[PDB]
């Protein structure tokens, strides 16, 4: 419900159809596929995003969190690694040489996200279980400045299930980084949120076209339900075979 | 795409951008990063596979992108500004091989069609690199993963990165997100950005301007470059530009 | 008993050092990187597991190290210079776990003896972090992998990294060479470097000075920081200092 | 150097190593990382500047190193193992240019003597790359900064990296410690490691075996590769091998 959103949703679907035909003819929008040794990462489902009243609050939590709980419940039944990020700063004074906001402060209100405040805590409804990692990050993607890639590479993870907020911010930069670094991104659609119109729709479409597969939470839970116990999983060593299109030859 | 779809899409997207801009501004997003004092220009994939027709990566609109890229190059070269070019090409395109360089991007887009050293891999002749400009062969969307770009930028104290090229919903956006994260101010000259399906340039330049960099006109970029001292004399801005600060909400208990 | 091994090894290592230095000088290695203009100080792992006796990682010589480290801190905080501290600690020491953060360094050194938030993990009281100084919990030898150190150094345009701490044969060397590679001039104050077995401090400092940073006295570093402007007014040297250049050997064909 | 020093040096260094190993042993260091199941080989700078006499980077001992590198290569090529080669060369060697790729390493070693595409940049003929093998041009000591090596190793799930090459006191050590940090088990065939001044090979291989990788004989490495399944069929070891765990000390208060 909203004045614009019904029309925006309807016309964005038409634009999406059009684009999918061009993409499909050219051989884009291929399926990356689920791998065998997954990790789950919840991007910034901390109070500043899940609770109302912060500059970073996202609506839709009433639908995101139950779906996040279904995934957590499936994953921790197999001992799958679960990571959470909270985007917070220890030194919010942009004139100091030890400030950790860098240039993102020149774009978004980083000074409103103090480390170890209520706003920095992962939301109670999905509190971290024992052995799950909470990573405090300083930039949008969960990779820069954190140790997420040291866990994922050292422990041979091949699939990264990404959930969280926002589609137009931290989720997309994380997914883009993951496929480039070497991890298969699966995005469970109902767990992604944002705070302005259209951005969830068009960012998930862009992600599904070139960076990760956007799936239903039901698909993701069913996949985790069919997993062996994590300690017995082995990664897929190369990409899944694709219907290859042929490289055009030099015109001269 | 039928013109009724194009027409109605521009209209609803404008409604969405108006609405979104108000929310962002109210909350303190969409601030201006601003030009720094010691820039580099990088042209993302304005190589024949994107600029010429007949390849699966071909982007339309080059007729508008190329003369504007040239305006930037002319202003930059005049000042001795570093200009980098990238081309997204692969030395070993067999997904079954242990030294294939396509990795998992082959499971999403047709990377097998981009051979290194072919016609398609060369930079477009209309904007041919000048002596001393760097051409980087890259394997992933952003210009940073697996390349030496960040070594140039950090070791030579570059504070601003003018990003041009293709595509808005692919390589240009991931390069901009990486650059601001790493510490370089991204300025996107709006007219030098291309793509190949409806809506994507508009909504991706909207998202970039809101959280990752300042979308500007090529006119503004050229005026900035024209006002620079010679690159030899530029020194970088050492911290962020001061911002209108939003106050952190106090904890309810 | 008594075996004069320390003095015997120092005398013959000095003979090796004279020989190597002649070769390096002739070939044009061992050049001075020189101090830049906008410095940061990083103290590597001077936490209780290294500075206090009783832990598998304890280093002797802290009585010489800590006062020199304190001299640099006192000189740095007088100028508003950024000071960073690392502590190498782990939050999940169960190598069977998928969320263990020790990776493969557990197959070489006893990582499971370093718990985060224990006494052992705490920076030594004699050099307690002052307000605004950063404590980085790291998981690998160099202070860069898996941390946000590079984000501070690149975003705040730092050009010089003064490195102190433990050990010459572990964490200090890998940090120093990662620093010059990424673009930060490493200066090592000799007297603040420690280790726990013979020879390693000497030969690792020699190797660093030859190809990766300048090994100086703490006196020179304190004097550099004392002659510095306030940090807010410093700006980085934009390129390398000119070197006496050696000519490339001509190709046979 | 003086041969009397070479022999004195070898003998006294053995005393220092013996003593050091006793201490590492009483602390639980120097554990074995072990061979994994899915390896790649990397030859660090066995290019003409290092292998052939007459360059400032020339190394002695190639008559021993190269037959041993050839044995590894023959074994690897039989199983289809990925073999990578690096060469350390520069496209723009003018330190005052904003697009020079030498960075600050030029302020330490003579990087201006290493042109890309020169005779000196070529991989030595005796160990010439076979088709499918990758030659990586790199700009800094470790083979990881500014290159796509990590893209190959992570995307293709390599767990072990066999490192050969020049020098022990430079590019080989930085590459090995980067590798264990990133998540790849480093194996060093002792006979294939070279350098140009006294003692460095000995003390750098000691330091590496203590904390960063396993120094093995070439026979050991060849036996491993000969026992391997065909590369296409190998799967990586997903976590560390179990280690003899040392007791984490309790906090004194």
């Amino acid at each position: 419900f909203n004045d614009i959103e019904a029309r925006l949703a309807a016309v964005l679907e038409e634009a999406f159809e059009a684009g999918t035909s061009i993409y499909n003819e050219r051989g884009f929008k291929r399926r990356i596929g689920y791998g065998n040794r997954p990790a789950v990462i919840h991007i910034d489902l901390a109070n500043a995003w899940t609770q109302p009243g912060h500059p970073f609050s996202c609506p839709g939590m009433e639908t995101i969190i139950p779906n996040v709980q279904r995934i957590n419940e499936a994953a921790r039944a197999k001992g799958v690694p679960v990571f959470y990020t909270t985007n917070v700063y220890r030194n919010r004074d942009a004139s100091s040489g030890t400030n950790d906001m860098g240039l993102w402060y020149s774009k978004i209100p980083t000074e409103t996200l103090p480390a170890d405040s209520y706003w920095a805590q992962i939301d109670d409804r999905i509190a971290p279980a024992d052995g799950e990692v909470v990573i405090e990050k300083n930039r949008a993607s969960a990779f820069p400045g954190t140790n997420l890639e040291l866990f994922l590479t050292s422990n041979r993870i091949d699939t990264l299930i990404v959930t969280g907020a926002t589609a137009a911010g931290c989720v997309r930069h994380t997914v883009e980084d993951a496929i480039a670094k070497g991890f298969r991104p699966i995005i469970p659609r109902e767990t992604i949120g944002d705070r302005v119109p259209g951005v969830v729709q068009w960012n998930l479409y862009d992600i599904d076209n070139k960076f990760g597969d956007v799936e239903s939470t039901d698909s993701v839970v069913q996949y985790l339900d069919a997993l062996p116990q994590f300690e017995d999983t082995v990664p897929k060593t190369l990409s899944d075979p694709q219907p290859e299109v042929e490289a055009p030859a030099d015109p001269v």
